[PDB]
């Protein structure tokens, strides 16, 4: 098997978000890779939130396991929550910092994709 890596996504924070009409944003993130979904907790009333989450996607395929997707949401009453923006990146081996510009503000995070032993290259194919 080729294209395998250990993917870890962390250092989540966002700036100048706009999620409510009368108060500050109540943001949370949904992060997706290879059929797995992780959701952070909510940071109430803060347009510049930071989260302590470290998401370990275990052994994944950087070649074909779809993009790494980060959705920025604002918490309201659940079913009526606001989707503030979404970002897609095709992860590559090594350490990488990501900045996704949204309609208002931006979301930032880092990821480290380490090829599994015997594998090398941008997508661990070699
Ligand atoms: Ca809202
Ligand atoms: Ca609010
Ligand atoms: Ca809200």
């Amino acid at each position: 098997q080729r294209g395998l890596a250990h993917l870890v996504v962390s250092n989540f924070r966002a700036e100048h978000l706009a999620g409510d009409a009368d108060t500050a944003t109540d943001a949370y993130l949904k992060v997706f890779f290879g059929g797995q979904e992780f959701r952070t907790g909510v940071v109430w009333n803060n347009n510049n939130p930071r989260w302590t989450d470290k998401m370990d996607f275990e052994n994944v395929l950087l070649s074909t396991g779809g993009p790494l997707r980060v959705q920025v949401w604002d918490a309201d009453a659940g079913a009526d929550d606001d989707l503030l923006g979404s970002c897609d990146r095709s992860p590559h081996s090594g350490f990488h910092e990501v900045t996704c510009e949204l309609n208002h503000g931006r979301v930032k995070f880092s990821y480290h994709a380490k090829c599994l032993p015997h594998l090398t290259g941008g997508t661990c194919l070699e």
